[PDB]
């Protein structure tokens, strides 16, 4: 996902070509320097539109050679494509022109070759530049969303400042890791938008930023689980904090976590092993057998709740319940709709809306720690959530 490129030209069969996705009339730059000039060069470019986007999905620069020829004989795809070639005697390396800017935004596949007439000799730089300085499309919106996801939880974490500043006296213990949480997606949205402005501003990804944005959203998610199933168990709540409840059970239970560390980073570093779309089906399993746990527990707490005719937290857990229950709803049509989509189509006919199945589940997951939050506002009485022996 960069947006320049450093070549050394005398490699390999020296073809360069790269699939992207371009705003409407974007430029590109093509520069050459090293040492002088003593052989003919002979530069040929191709620049093709795409009317649907699965050809650059599934676009291999090993058969190049063949796409291109491909190309010329008709049996390849339907899409207007700008060619050009020229010679140079030796170098001519202070050269202009070297027309060649996008004319409609839409994916583009772009091929150069070289071939020389008579060890690295030249070195070619290749830059794209849009209305905007490095931001090609696709990342557009996304950093949009970023930035307006960062002021949501910015928001929030000063919401929940502010209440427990004004009821500090005292404070429940299951109250204190909702900032936990708020701090962890504070740090995980500003590690997005930086990476996001840097990779604009200078067209190069940060190194590593991305691993470390999985890692927190892994560990986020952890937490997330991990706190829901101690609530729904009522240690602390319902029953008391006995010896070995969630020993060996609510931390053993968080190898989850490893499951997304599994996930995240490989998704990040597409390598695509054989591994990349098997490690998404056993982390579902385990979440729905998580879901499974849950509802069963939560059932029995609400039982034994009915049974001492306790007022105040039946109405809690209710609400509880019900939230729970609609968000499950929700990401189940959320993923069956994405899945029939996305996967589904001879080839993806409309390229602007994919950037949503990577937004969609943590503005869900926003929404529903909101609602969580709401639930657990403290105040004046905050000591009705207690076990009271
Ligand atoms: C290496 O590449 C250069 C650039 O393509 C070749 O051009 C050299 O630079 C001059 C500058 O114009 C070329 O024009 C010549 O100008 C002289 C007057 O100074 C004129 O009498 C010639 O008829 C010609 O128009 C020229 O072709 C050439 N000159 C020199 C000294 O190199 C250059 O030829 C290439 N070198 C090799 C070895 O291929
Ligand atoms: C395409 O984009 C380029 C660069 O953003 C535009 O170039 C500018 O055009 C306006 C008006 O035409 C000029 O006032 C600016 O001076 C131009 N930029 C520079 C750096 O000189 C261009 O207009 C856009 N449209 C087309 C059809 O090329
Ligand atoms: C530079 O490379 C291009 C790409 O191979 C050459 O274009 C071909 O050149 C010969 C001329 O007959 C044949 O392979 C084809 O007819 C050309 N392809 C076309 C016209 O699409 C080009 O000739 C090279 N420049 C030279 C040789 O000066
Ligand atoms: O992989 C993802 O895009 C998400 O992590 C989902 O798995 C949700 O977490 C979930 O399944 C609902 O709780």
């Amino acid at each position: 996902d960069r947006s320049k490129w450093h070549i050394p030209i005398p490699s390999g069969k020296n073809y360069f070509s790269f699939g992207k996705i371009l705003f409407r009339n974007t430029t590109i730059f093509l520069k050459f320097d090293g040492e002088p000039c003593d052989l003919s060069l002979n530069i040929t470019w191709y620049l093709k539109s795409a009317d649907c986007y699965n050809e650059i999905y599934n676009f291999k620069a090993e058969e190049v050679e063949l796409y291109l020829e491909k190309l010329k004989e008709k049996r390849g795809l339907s899409g207007k494509y700008q060619t050009s070639s020229k010679l140079f005697q030796n170098c001519s390396e202070l050269f202009k022109t070297q027309p060649l800017q996008t004319w409609q935004d839409a994916p583009y596949i772009f091929i150069v070759h070289i071939g020389i007439s008579s060890s690295n000799l030249f070195t070619m730089t290749v830059e794209v530049k849009g209305p905007y300085e490095y931001l090609t499309l696709e990342d557009y919106p996304l950093m949009i969303f970023f930035m307006v996801m960062c002021i949501v939880y910015v928001l929030f974490g000063v919401l929940w400042l502010a209440w427990s500043a004004c009821y500090w006296r005292d404070l429940l213990r299951i109250q204190f890791w909702i900032g936990a949480v708020i701090f962890l997606g504070m740090l995980e949205k500003a590690v997005f938008y930086a990476e996001f402005q840097n990779i604009r501003y200078k067209g190069e990804s940060v190194q590593g930023a991305l691993i470390l944005a999985e890692l927190l959203s892994a560990v986020k998610r952890s937490l997330a689980r991990t706190l829901v199933i101690i609530v729904s168990l009522g240690y602390g709540i319902v029953k008391p904090r006995l010896g070995v409840t969630l020993h060996k059970v609510v931390v053993a239970g968080a190898l989850y976590l490893l499951f997304s560390g599994m996930e995240g980073v490989l998704r990040v570093t597409g390598a695509q092993t054989d591994l990349a779309s098997l490690a998404f089906i056993p982390l579902a399993f385990l979440d729905t057998a998580l879901c499974w746990w849950i509802f069963i527990s939560l059932t029995q707490t609400m039982k034994l709740l009915k049974l001492r005719r306790n007022i105040v937290k039946l109405s809690l857990y209710r609400h509880f319940t019900n939230t729970l229950i609609l968000a499950v709803a929700a990401s189940i049509v959320f993923i069956i709709w994405t899945t029939m989509k996305f996967r589904i189509v001879t080839c993806q006919s409309d390229w602007r809306e994919l950037w949503v199945d990577d937004a969609i589940w943590r503005l869900l997951f926003s929404m529903i720690l909101f609602v969580i939050m709401v639930l657990w506002r403290p105040s004046a009485n905050n000591q009705r959530f207690a076990f009271s022996p």
